[PDB]
């Protein structure tokens, strides 16, 4: 449980994230590096409590945080977590834009099912760059214009998460967010009228309908996590598999 127990293989992104290999058994992992050296004791107490709660989240659709390593020599904190070889959803969406190719409805149903179960777990106790893919088609929740801001949270709620999920699934389908604008104020205007284009016609009316419900202006009209999973679109094979 010290940094020397792992070899860095290479940097994923820049704190900073790195793909690492545990020496004892060759297990591929990643860590996130936080420099606390510029933090106060109150800020560091916050950081430790937060990290300790992250350690508790054990769920197949949430990024698993295994360990925390302190290198007081560097004043660097390392959060060691599972490696998701598939990258994040943001890159999937970008790939699709680039290669002019829409994502499979089956893939979208997998994201919808597994992300909804992730939220369900969070509520029991959201953007593409915060959604990760493993090697076996599993989706995991981890960790500028606020494209996904819900109407209500734009004024002063578990139904706000549903809205944000709706925006994410929408953008997975259309390869663009449901409400776009050049300024934030234009954005807010668009979000308030609550109008948007149908996802592309290659997607079934049933898929269109549930994404559209999640994007209702009134939070009480949005489906709950439980109503979402009850939908006939959502089958066993859309769930996680080891
Ligand atoms: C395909 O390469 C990429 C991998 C990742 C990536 C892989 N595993 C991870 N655990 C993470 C990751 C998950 C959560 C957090 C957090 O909670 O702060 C941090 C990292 C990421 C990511 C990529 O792009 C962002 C990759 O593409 C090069
Ligand atoms: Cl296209
Ligand atoms: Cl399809
Ligand atoms: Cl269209």
């Amino acid at each position: 449980s010290r940094a020397e127990d792992y070899e860095v293989l290479y940097t994923i992104g820049t704190g900073r994230c790195q793909k690492i290999r545990r020496k004892s058994d060759g297990k591929i992992l990643v860590w996130k590096e936080l420099d606390y050296g510029s933090m106060t004791e109150a800020e560091k107490q916050m950081l430790v409590s937060e990290v300790n709660l992250l350690r508790e989240l054990k769920h197949p659709n949430i990024v698993r945080y295994y360990d925390r390593i302190i290198d007081r020599t560097n004043t660097t904190l390392y959060i060691v977590m599972e490696y998701c070889e598939g990258g994040d959803l943001a890159s999937v969406i970008t790939k699709g834009t680039k290669e002019r190719q829409y994502l499979d409805e089956e893939f979208v149903l997998r994201v919808m099912t597994q992300l909804t179960l992730a939220l369900k777990e969070c509520h029991r106790r959201l953007k593409p760059a915060n959604v990760f893919l493993d090697g076996k088609q599993n989706v995991k929740l981890g960790d500028g214009t606020p494209y996904y801001m819900s109407p209500e949270q734009m004024n002063r709620n578990e139904k706000s998460d549903i809205w944000s999920l709706g925006c994410l699934l929408y953008e997975l389908c259309a390869l663009m967010p449901p409400f776009t604008a050049f300024s934030q104020k234009e954005l807010a205007g668009k979000i308030r009228e609550g109008k948007f284009r149908r996802i592309p016609y290659r997607y079934s009316d049933e898929l269109n309908e549930i994404i559209t419900r999640m994007l209702n202006l009134k939070d009480y009209h949005r489906p709950s996590v439980e109503e979402i999973l009850e939908n006939p679109l959502i089958l066993e094979h859309h769930h996680h598999h080891h």
